[PDB]
């Protein structure tokens, strides 16, 4: 009817929470967006991994009158929360194109009369066939934007067909907007904000740590017996491992099953009745195990293995986020070579140039610099996200066996001034070579020789000033813009040690 469930807003939220999704408590940020949604103000959440996004609009929706629109590109999980949602006594909804065309009527129908309170949509159904103006006649209280990166040419999804939410807002000024996701750094989540013309929102960014993962690294080197090692050395734990190909998800399959391990392989080439038998045995516990490629929301996921290496650090953090949403301890293993990052390198740069391969050129080399770091692989992500942090998490492969530490309170002055000094605007190379003195005619045709900084690192090489500044950004004291061509930027940590008022440690570069 979409009638709003509540006399008082304010304690309702928590009823509701309690009452119909059975929980206890909220998570942080959780009561905060809800009061906000209530409100009428827009908003964009930035929730971690599994944090708890869908709650932040389902539980409006339920204290509302009217209906509440969800936008998701995930048809094939958007059915799979109607029914759960209907399960609960919650009148939920999809319309996609891939419904027939009685049944998508059916939903119009139940819309149009309100016995539809919850309204999950595909982007492209939304915005065809005269859908808004239907839209406007069915008492529409609320537009939720799920996986909202998707509709920035600076996430690492891009989706074209979000590309048209952006007319929503022209179209439907009093309609309160909310833009939900669990992956989005600075740069994205500005942009999400922008594009969606979200009215002064209240902008909420959860943390990004998942504080029960350990992230560890394993250096490639007879692999396959390295990954029969570690699942062995897992003792029975229960685990997804990725891998980039059907073959190599459908041979490890055979060969851990051949070893007594209860593991099977799950990929966009099985039955749509396989898919969701594999899904529910590991459901439940009675799979160890699965293979798979990039496609459960298991809680209890003890660990990850990336077998080869993901194209960006969202993609590393969705993936390995799906290990223990249950809180308690878990691991993500990434097994990785160098050449491997070669590989991909070569791949990209003969894909058309411009402004997509730059996109991915910068989210790539951000992806090889986690692997090859000297530096807390949790602080790595954390300042990629723009959660600027700087104590070492003491849960981390690094961490465990940190790298031989130098006072580099010289190296990082030499460094952030090089940076604050060419204005904010040259990638990693170009400030290297002033740092080194080179002999370069742009560096002569910018004036960048006359500088102080120019040439005070000669003595050191090329790769040691390379891991200086990779230390500096993975620490947040630097940033690399990806909207002005990776340019080296200088955060409000870098203060103190530019200012000599604090002393600062680095790993001794590895020598490479
Ligand atoms: N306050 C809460 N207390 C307990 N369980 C909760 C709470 N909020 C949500 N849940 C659960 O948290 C889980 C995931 O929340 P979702 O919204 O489905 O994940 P998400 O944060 O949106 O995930 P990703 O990053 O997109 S994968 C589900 O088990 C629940 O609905
Ligand atoms: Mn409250
Ligand atoms: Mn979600
Ligand atoms: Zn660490």
């Amino acid at each position: 009817m979409a009638q709003a469930e509540v006399l008082n807003l304010e304690s309702g939220a928590k009823q509701v929470l309690q009452e119909t999704f059975g929980y206890q408590q909220f998570r942080p940020g959780q009561e905060e967006i809800i009061d906000t949604v209530l409100s009428g103000r827009d908003c964009l959440v930035v929730m971690p991994t599994g944090g708890g996004k869908s709650l932040c609009y389902q539980i409006p929706a339920l204290l509302l009158n009217g209906l509440t629109v969800v936008v998701s590109p995930l048809i094939s999980l958007m059915k799979d929360q109607v029914d759960q949602l209907q399960a609960n006594g919650v009148a939920a909804a999809c319309l996609n194109s891939t419904q027939t065309r009685e049944q998508q009527l059916e939903v119009m129908t139940g819309c149009r009369t309100g016995q539809i309170r919850l309204l999950y949509i595909a982007p492209e159904r939304l915005m065809l066939d005269n859908f808004l103006e239907h839209l406007a006649h069915w008492n529409p209280v609320l537009l939720a934007v799920d996986e909202a990166h998707c509709i920035s040419q600076w996430g690492h999804d891009f989706r074209p067909e979000y590309a048209a939410l952006g007319q929503l807002r022209q179209r439907f000024p009093t309609l309160p907007f909310m833009a939900l996701t669990a992956t989005a750094d600075d740069t994205t989540r500005q942009d999400i904000v922008r594009l969606l013309g979200l009215n002064d929102p209240l902008i909420q960014i959860s943390s990004f740590d998942r504080p029960n993962i350990r992230y560890m690294l394993m250096e490639k080197f007879k692999p396959l017996d390295q990954l029969m090692r570690y699942v062995q050395e897992q003792r029975g734990k229960s685990g997804i491992i990725y891998c980039n190909s059907r073959a190599k998800v459908e041979d490890t399959a055979a060969r851990l099953q051949s070893k007594g391990i209860s593991a099977a392989a799950y990929h966009a080439g099985l039955e749509n009745n396989v898919r969701a038998d594999v899904q529910e045995k590991f459901q439940r516990d009675d799979l160890q195990i699965v293979v798979a490629t990039v496609a459960i929301n298991k809680p209890n996921v003890r660990f990850v293995v990336h077998f080869d290496i993901p194209r960006n650090i969202e993609s590393y953090y969705q993936e390995t986020g799906r290990a223990g949403r249950d809180g308690l301890p878990a691991e993500a293993m990434l097994f990785y070579d160098p050449a491997d990052m070669a590989w991909l390198r070569r791949c990209l740069e003969e894909k058309p140039q411009g402004q997509l391969q730059d996109i991915e050129r910068h989210k790539l080399n951000a992806m090889g610099a986690f692997a090859e770091a000297q530096t807390c692989r949790r602080l790595v992500l954390l300042n990629y996200f723009g959660e600027g942090r700087q104590e070492p998490c003491g849960n981390c492969d690094i961490c465990l066996d940190p790298p031989k530490q130098y006072d580099g309170s010289t190296d990082a002055q030499i460094a952030l001034s090089t940076i604050g000094r060419v204005n904010q605007r040259f990638g990693m190379g170009y400030v290297v070579e002033v740092i080194r003195g080179a002999n370069n005619q742009r560096i002569r045709d910018y004036g960048h020789d006359k500088l102080k900084v120019y040439g005070m690192g000669r003595d050191k090489s090329h790769e040691h000033w390379v891991s200086v500044i990779r230390q500096l950004i993975h620490l947040g004291l630097v940033t690399q813009n990806i909207a002005q061509h990776s340019a080296l930027q200088l955060t409000e940590a870098a203060r103190p040690v530019l200012r000599g008022e604090s002393s600062l440690q680095l790993a001794v570069p590895r020598i490479v």
